[PDB]
């Protein structure tokens, strides 16, 4: 509850290609910020879903902000390989150490970060979303 209505608090990611990325150097789009982690039930249900979303709202809104606990229970290859065996096309970062979890009160995941345009959170979902009811938030 705490942040929706609320400009996003600042953290950091690490990206693919070594990069350590900063929340607030993109912008223009909505974000859709996801905390997730391979080895949970909820977010192997919900990523396919947000997959959906992605190829559809890629040439629409974009910005698709995924963040991944670390690093006992999810590690960085148990990581590119669940993404690599679900064939998923969306970019995905590196929560390292839950650090943007803990900033963004992460106590479930997933997650679901609804932000409009000027990056401030409208709607924080933890339940389950399909494609259209994430089609549906998105317009609302």
């Amino acid at each position: 509850h705490e942040l929706t209505g609320q400009q996003l608090p600042e953290f950091e990611m690490v990206d693919q290609a070594g990069y350590q990325k900063k929340s607030a150097e993109f912008y223009n789009k909505p974000m859709l910020v996801v905390e997730w982690a391979s080895w949970c039930p909820d977010c192997q249900k919900q990523l396919p879903e947000i997959q959906k979303v992605y190829e559809k709202y890629k040439g629409k809104i974009h910005f698709v902000m995924l963040d991944m606990l670390d690093s006992k229970r999810e590690t960085k290859e148990r990581a590119d390989q669940y993404i690599s065996e679900k064939d998923y096309t969306f970019p995905y970062y590196y929560d390292t150490d839950e650090r943007a979890a803990d900033i963004l009160h992460v106590q479930s995941i997933p997650t679901i970060y609804l932000v409009d345009k000027n990056q401030k959170v409208k709607k924080v979902m933890t339940d389950f979303h399909d494609e259209a009811a994430l089609e549906k938030q998105l317009e609302e």
